[PDB]
């Protein structure tokens, strides 16, 4: 029908994107829909640490290469990540107890991934899910072994490896302005940037329940108050896929000058991690749902 990526670009934004990987691109109607309607792809899993560095210094790029090549052939922007995240670490990393060893391991992981795709990746998620719900820093292996400096080190290393890429910190439950995690990330990002840490963006990994879209209208401007050049909505899904919720999230990005775009968590409902809540923009027959059409209408006006 109409392409939400074409329409969001016409309104002055950079992209409407989607997460995918080789499996999805070879099944269903995912590749055709991504071709037609989305302008940026992100790897679901193929750039995570367990997929890319299964033993120390030994890298596996087959799945990531597939995605990057597909994106280049189809004219799509590419996001990558997450470089430093606790949730998909191989066991060899989480069993390092020495500060200097872990620092060197982290730097090598960052530099190797970013160098391989130098110049081809628009945005990297450098650090993900670093905050507890109360706003304190999450006690991961990186925090416990390296200390709080692991975040500055990660960003400084990434900037040196590919100065072209935008470097983001990413987290979830940043969907309400009054939630403690939201103000905490704003405060810390301000403090890090004032100390010279090159954080270009905050990516809000937006997983909503029904009715929560309205709150993003205040949360996203609050995130933008940290002063990063960019913010973005990442891995968006909404239980029930109400047009009202989806349009509120889109309008939050339109209202925030530094919001560069929106990425949804997948294409079609049956491939969602919460498929019973039918939370995506295409149904199990790959047809656009009412929320997709409502976004089109909102962007035309």
């Amino acid at each position: 029908a109409q392409s939400v990526d074409q329409l969001i670009k016409a309104r002055g934004k950079v992209y409407f994107g989607v997460a995918t990987d080789q499996n999805r691109l070879t099944t269903g109607k995912n590749a055709a829909i991504i071709q037609a309607d989305f302008g940026m792809v992100w790897p679901e899993n193929s750039m995570q640490w367990d997929a890319t560095e299964p033993s120390q210094g030994n890298f596996n790029f087959a799945g990531a290469d597939y995605l990057v090549n597909w994106a280049q052939q189809n004219g799509k922007l590419i996001g990558g990540g997450c470089l430093v995240w606790h949730s998909q670490l191989p066991s060899w990393v989480s069993s390092i107890t020495d500060k200097n060893t872990l620092t060197n391991v982290m730097k090598n992981h960052i530099t190797t991934l970013m160098t391989r795709y130098k110049g081809k990746i628009r945005t990297w998620d450098v650090v993900g899910e670093a905050f507890n719900e109360d706003g304190s820093l999450r006690q991961t292996v990186f925090l416990n072994v390296i200390g709080e400096d692991y975040i500055p080190i990660a960003f400084q290393t990434a900037r040196a490896a590919d100065p072209n890429a935008k470097l983001y910190i990413m987290d979830y439950n940043l969907d309400s302005a009054s939630y403690p995690k939201t103000q905490a990330i704003v405060n810390r990002v301000k403090q890090w940037r004032a100390a010279g840490v090159p954080i270009d963006g905050i990516g809000s990994q937006t997983h909503l329940s029904a009715g929560q879209g309205a709150g993003v209208l205040q949360a996203l401007p609050l995130l933008a108050s940290a002063g990063t050049p960019e913010v973005s909505i990442l891995m968006l899904d909404v239980a029930g896929a109400s047009p009202t919720d989806y349009v509120n999230v889109v309008n939050a990005c339109l209202n925030v000058q530094s919001c560069v775009g929106i990425t949804v968590m997948g294409v079609a409902d049956p491939d969602s991690v919460r498929a019973s809540t039918t939370p995506l923009l295409f149904d199990g027959n790959f047809n656009p749902k009412p929320a997709y059409n409502a976004i089109v209408q909102d962007l035309q006006q």
